[PDB]
């Protein structure tokens, strides 16, 4: 027996918001920044606004708003017009993805560890929630503040194993296309494997048709330099063959957690008006 969804999907006027600049286009469409400015409360909401692929965003908006965790990107409605809008919370300093690459030269410790924490913080929800995410990756999580990142793009998740970018999927999603919670875990290691490399590609040059025979060999990423066996071995452990023998999220919580109290110990680094924010409304 499942339990039944109540979550509200907020249907929004398109005269209500008004889209300041395109943020990014592609195949996905184009992704503006605006203000969403409710009818009669004086309030300027920044927001971001994504312009059979009606289905598409129609899945993904069920998703997110189905979800409500700190660490999870918060969808603020949709708007029924040409094609179907996502309005979500802008995320003013972008992607992790590019935000580790454009700022190397001044990530701390303190700073990746703490990503690590609430990356796995959200996670977690996520499972609460029996929800794959099947897409885990550093350009899937924005960065509200330097301090504060969420998990985002739920354009592949499905809710509860449930039967693609394959250098962040785990050996069983490959070969037998299985995704579970415990293969996120896998997508997790890539991801804080992304982190530490300050963004590097993972099996850089590799054929995606030849990850699947690197795996089966044995053969893994390799440690980051920046990294204490400590911290490479967790990784490591999210990239057991055995789903089970990986890591659970509410453990990788703790691990890191323990971590960020002592981040030098762990992680080597050279020189280590009316306007509301989403999270406020
Ligand atoms: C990693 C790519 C990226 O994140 N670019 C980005 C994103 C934001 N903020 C933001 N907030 C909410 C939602 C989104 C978003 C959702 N989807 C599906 C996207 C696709 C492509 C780009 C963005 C999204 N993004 C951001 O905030 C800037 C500001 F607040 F001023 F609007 N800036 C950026 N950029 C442009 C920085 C990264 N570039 C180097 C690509």
């Amino acid at each position: 027996g499942e339990a039944p969804n109540q979550a509200l999907l907020r249907i929004l006027k398109e005269t209500e918001f008004k889209k300041i600049k395109v943020l990014g286009s592609g195949a996905f469409g184009t992704v503006y920044k605006g203000l969403w400015i409710p009818e009669g409360e004086k309030v300027k909401i920044p927001v971001a606004i994504k312009e059979k692929a009606n289905k598409e965003i129609l899945d993904e908006a069920y998703v997110m708003a189905s979800v409500d965790n700190p660490h999870v990107c918060r969808l603020l409605g949709i708007c029924l017009t040409s094609t179907v809008q996502l309005i979500t919370q802008l995320m003013p300093f972008g992607c992790l993805l590019d935000y580790v690459r454009e700022h190397k030269d001044n990530i701390g410790s303190q700073y990746l560890l703490n990503w690590c924490v609430q990356i796995a913080k959200g996670m977690n929800y996520l499972e609460d929630r029996r929800l794959v995410h099947r897409d885990l990756a550093a350009r899937n999580v924005l960065v509200k503040t330097p301090q504060h990142v969420k998990i985002t793009d739920f354009g592949l998740a499905k809710l509860l194993e449930y039967h693609v970018p394959i250098k962040w999927m785990a050996l069983e999603s490959i070969l037998h296309r299985i995704y579970t919670h415990q293969s996120d875990v896998w997508s997790y290691g890539v991801t804080v494997w992304e982190l530490m490399t300050f963004g590097s590609k993972p099996y850089d040059g590799i054929p995606a048709s030849e990850i699947s025979s690197i795996l089966e060999k044995g053969e893994r990423l390799p440690q980051p330099p920046i990294c204490t066996i400590d911290v490479y071995m967790i990784m490591v452990k999210c990239w057991m063959i055995d789903a089970d023998s990986r890591p659970k999220f509410r453990e990788l919580i703790i691990e890191f957690s323990k971590m960020a109290r002592d981040p030098q110990r762990y992680l080597v680094i050279q020189g280590d008006d009316d306007v509301v924010d989403a999270d406020e409304y």
